[PDB]
């Protein structure tokens, strides 16, 4: 992590870089995690110019350590290289001792406003719309198991925290949602049995929000594919949905805004999965029968329910590892999320849409 380490590393890592020296690098540290540290290395331009280098910026990895990922880091990296192989992700562009690097994506993520943009939704509706045809239109690794994440994630993170004897103010009764934690999953068992195409169960990315889609020639792209793997498709979109809420952006306490009233208008979510629909069906796009969305609509909002808990649990745990370093506070946002479960689960039982949930 010493700055003239990781030049001497990129200069003999990326090609014809090592006709530059150490000088003619800069380093430049951007926000890292528990489990990465990440850098933006580049040659200076007028001596990328001059020995007219093409490949500018490299994205620099620094792997953590296995125990502190959330997400399974031992299965990471091939998946990371499958992307990487189909034009998904950043292309991997070279391994070292420790980490790896990556192709650096011109441009700037997606802001919490530009999710108000209907020409930027359209886009992001093609561009998921695509990208989970992949399973079906390609052949991923025939032993990658196929269990909806939604069932692993919530599994692996309500064990976490259940571990934890303290819980003081995140909430008076976690076995609460500990217990409401168990009746999600053995609804969703059941509920997608129904013949529902957002019950279709492809690869997903698993983390969709706007600081990991790139805008970058007006191409939007997917970055951070570290949680990524098979679950129901309509789990992906209700992700992206929850997401038009929650604005990371703030930069004083907590680090994050909630405004509930910017959840993506129904006009939009019609909009939405209407161009979503329309990439994902090849051979007959004939989805624009209303009935079919509408029905599409309830699947997102039932998974929605979930992955409140889901990342209210993750949220917890990342309080536990964290320790006022970037001061988001974990516990604050868990406390948010179970209260969006409460809040969601109320709606879903006053249209009956969670029959049989058990309250
Ligand atoms: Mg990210």
């Amino acid at each position: 992590t010493d700055p003239l380490y990781i030049k001497k590393i990129c200069l003999e890592k990326v090609h014809d870089w090592s006709r530059c020296n150490e000088d003619d690098v800069c380093v430049n540290q951007i926000l890292s995690g528990l489990t990465n540290q990440l850098f933006e290395v580049s040659i200076k331009e007028d001596t990328a110019i001059e020995y007219r280098i093409t490949r500018r910026h490299v994205l620099f990895r620094i792997y953590g350590k296995d125990v502190d990922a959330l997400y399974n880091p031992l299965s990471e990296f091939e998946v990371y290289k499958t992307m990487s192989k189909y034009r998904i992700a950043p292309l991997l562009l070279n391994t070292f001792d420790g980490g790896r690097i990556e192709e650096w994506l011109y441009g700037d993520p997606l802001s919490i406003d530009d999710l108000k943009n209907k020409s930027i939704l359209v886009g992001i509706a093609n561009v998921l719309g695509k990208f989970h045809t992949l399973s079906r239109k390609r052949h991923l690794p025939e032993h990658w198991d196929k269990t909806p994440c939604v069932f692993k994630m919530m599994d692996r993170w309500r064990l976490a925290v259940s571990n934890y004897k303290n819980l003081d103010k995140v909430t008076l009764d976690i076995n609460k949602y500990i217990q409401e934690s168990h009746k999600f999953l053995k609804f969703i068992k059941i509920y997608t049995q129904i013949e529902n195409i957002a019950n279709d169960i492809v690869f997903c990315h698993n983390d969709l929000q706007e600081n990991n889609i790139m805008n970058t020639n007006k191409c939007l792209r997917l970055i951070d594919f570290e949680y990524s793997g098979y679950n129901f498709l309509s789990a992906d979109i209700a992700n992206f949905f929850i997401e038009t809420t929650i604005d990371y952006s703030y930069n004083a306490y907590p680090f994050f805004i909630i405004n509930k009233k910017n959840y993506i208008s129904y006009e939009s979510r019609i909009l939405f999965v209407t161009t979503y629909l329309s990439k994902y069906l090849d051979d007959s796009t004939a989805a624009s029968d209303q009935d079919i969305i509408d029905q599409f609509l309830e699947a997102i909002e039932v998974q929605a329910l979930g992955l409140h808990l889901i990342w209210a649990f993750w949220s917890i745990i990342r309080g536990y590892q964290t320790k006022s370093y970037n001061e988001f506070d974990f516990f604050l946002y868990a406390k948010e999320r179970l209260k969006m479960y409460d809040e969601q689960k109320q709606y879903l039982m006053s249209k009956n849409i969670i029959k049989d949930y058990d309250d």
